[PDB]
């Protein structure tokens, strides 16, 4: 049977219905391209436009981090749940990363399943 | 025998040692006074400064908000969690409201407890 | 004005429709009187009958820990999330304490606020 | 790059240094190999023997649904957050299914990352 990290749907990845919902439910990242390491600054992570109701809503988004020469990975980073009609899916994180790596989010719609974004951010 | 509502640290509460941690613990709210119905505007929650490891940090932030004339209360707006040592308890969530009340903020540090802030939004 | 911990509803100081709201919605505890310190030792929480739905169910369920002689309190002991209309709120923890203390049970429902419930429990 | 789903940790997939931590990151789970529709039962979720301290423990378990027909998969079903040193990786869910499907553990480790295990459930 399919493994679970098969069932996250990515854009380039898209099959079917889900190519026309990709743009509504991938996770946008704004990050910067470099930051130093040990200093905090701003990752904007944001879903949509997409409907805010009970029965139908981004209802998290968790952030992780490969992060380069780790012996396992990946770290974990944050995760957010906002309350259906209340928060929207558009968060400002602020981070302190140590060593360059990939940064990734995933978004969860109760009724479209898990979505995936990556952005690579260099360490210096 | 105390309440759990009895045990969360709130600033203006502050007797015997919960005085001096009260600065670093008290999360800080930044929201408009204003807002419209049904319109999103930011709220900005950030603690510090405060230690980020794993033995000792803030290790999430819940908001809630007590909606005026609702039967019950209070409303759970959203919730974050951050990873020691990689994420800085520094958030801002998008929100909408619509109706007036008062918005609640709660850190929690594993050391220290639980510590309250609030501020009042009214909704036109 | 109104703190936050005054807001959660107890069935000792439920007053209103609170009153009757009461039985479907403070958590019961099923714990021993008396563990052994850091012998595991199982904690059963359930709330109900409670509708389970996407419109109206309990969201999560929060465990808190008052210790004895800890100069700062509660400890929060675990979390769990339920999905609306898949998930009973009805949940066993294992746990291990090394204090003697008291055992707090908060539940969430989407319309019907924060439930308080709480159980001694003796360490030898 | 690597895709986030394929840096999940499974046990006949694991790549050198990960083959050896595979028995004691893997969570085990117990559940019926046939269920009724809406009929509640249990599932019991464990991870280990493994560590349980600040530096170091499984700091939470996910639960998913692969559901036979649903247009998008999966269904979170819940998940629980432990915290170190007071509650073990021992948990048990009550849930409703109502068509057969796949069920998803995935635990995560602080250091050594995101393991799953998968378990086939019969509806009747
Ligand atoms: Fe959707
Ligand atoms: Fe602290
Ligand atoms: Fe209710
Ligand atoms: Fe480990």
């Amino acid at each position: 049977m399919k493994s679970f990290g098969e069932l996250i749907y990515t854009p380039d990845r898209a099959e079917g219905e889900a190519i026309s919902k990709a743009a509504t439910h991938t996770p946008k990242i704004e990050a910067p391209e470099k930051v130093k390491a040990d200093q905090p600054f701003q990752v904007r992570v944001s879903v949509g436009p997409h409907p805010n109701e009970a029965a139908h809503s981004i209802r998290w988004i968790e952030l992780y981090f490969y992060e380069e020469g780790r012996p396992f990975n990946p770290v974990m980073l944050g995760r957010v749940a906002f309350e259906p009609g209340y928060a929207e899916p558009d968060v400002t994180f602020t981070l302190k990363l140590k060593k360059s790596g990939v940064l990734y989010a995933i978004s969860y719609c109760n009724l479209h399943g898990l979505w995936e974004a990556r952005k690579e951010i260099k360490v210096e």
